[PDB]
């Protein structure tokens, strides 16, 4: 929970900033530093609020559609990834990037790549 | 429109309510895996899409874990809803396990579902 | 063996015209129906050629890099599946398409897909 | 600039060869999961790749079966070679097992490796 709860980013710069609710909420805004986007998108996703006790990391999710007032990419990321806390604390992801297609485009309607993001305060 | 019950392939249920800001709420039932009974879902969606007749780009997330089970696993789905006489939402989906880190590069598997309002 | 070897199409239209060695070796040629993609490409890959007997898949896989003498995408697909043996035979895959990019581009450079290949028949 | 030794960030052994033609000919050795010793690899890669300072795309496909061990399993790496100072082969990989009808929506893992001529 206060583990996740803060400001991430990742390789790109991007700036992932979350809320983790005691009750497996995400929460929060995502500004990608890349690509037809600008300013902050509202994101919404899930975790594991009673992670393993084994040492594994805490599986999470969460979403961002690429509208906000500024721009409209007519698309949309999901990230899944784990959080892993400790010395050096970190979500590993990887996401799908879906672009609304007409049908005869559909088979190249999806990017597929990994974040890692790292944690200020 | 996206408001409503959908059954993918597997024959599980994916219960949404579509908020005209791009919010996307409900639960998921999965027919497979180490899942029983609803799950809490959210997700969003492009409450303004394009009118090129391209789909409805959108994704949402399960965390599995509530009263019955916790599988330690989160899955999002990642697709668009493509409107007309028969809807239908298409999806890939990546499913992450907590892993240690001695596991976390078989983390993570990779699949595709596509949803329809056809019941099993 | 005696089963993976065939002209196998796709959901697209595409043509998978393919060869299983003794020793797990596929090779080919690729036919795609959409794409920056005309006339046929070399295709090499590799296959399980001692599978279980529990009623598993055959695991396989293989790579197209989209470079002949008509065109060149400057890209590769990989499909990464099993084949499944019967009157029914198929093979289900998923791909990831990856295009050369500059460093700038490279969180966009590759595509993810499912294809699902039937024979003729 | 491809042919010779890589290793990714789990320490895994990418022996090959390109080929003047477009082909990758080669031997893997996975340093971890269900496998031992060195498999065979084929692949193809752009044997004329753009000018504009664009990565080299390329994929290979291993069968995780030799003479120790067979996992009844495949992997394929998808990405680009990267030429320069820092050189580089950045991949994303899908291993499928082969399953039963039942197990096939859990067939397939997805991953990223990166090669270098680093070992960690
Ligand atoms: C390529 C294009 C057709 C898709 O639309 C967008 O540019 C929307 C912005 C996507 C930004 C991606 S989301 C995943 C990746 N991580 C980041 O931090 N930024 C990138
Ligand atoms: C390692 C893994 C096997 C453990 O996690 C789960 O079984 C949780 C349940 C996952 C069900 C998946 S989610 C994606 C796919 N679509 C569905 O409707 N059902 C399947
Ligand atoms: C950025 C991208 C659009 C450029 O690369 C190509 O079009 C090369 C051809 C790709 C064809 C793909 S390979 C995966 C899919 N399955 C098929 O049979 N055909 C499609
Ligand atoms: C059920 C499945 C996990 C069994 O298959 C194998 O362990 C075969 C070995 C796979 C090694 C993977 S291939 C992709 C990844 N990169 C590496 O260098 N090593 C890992």
């Amino acid at each position: 929970e206060a583990g996740i709860t803060g400001t991430w980013y990742n390789q790109l710069g991007s700036t992932f900033i979350v809320t983790a609710g005691a009750d497996g909420a995400l929460t929060g805004t995502y500004e990608s530093a890349v690509g037809n986007a600008e300013s902050r998108y509202v994101l919404t996703g899930r975790y594991d609020s009673a992670p393993a006790t084994d040492g594994s990391g805490t599986a999470l999710g969460w979403t961002v559609a690429w509208k906000n007032n500024y721009r409209n990419a007519h698309s949309a990321t999901t990230w899944s990834g784990q959080y892993v806390g400790g010395a050096e604390a970190r979500i590993n992801t990887q996401w799908l990037l879906t672009s609304g297609t007409t049908e005869a485009n559909a088979w190249k309607s999806t990017l597929v790549g990994h974040d890692t993001f790292t944690k200020v305060k």
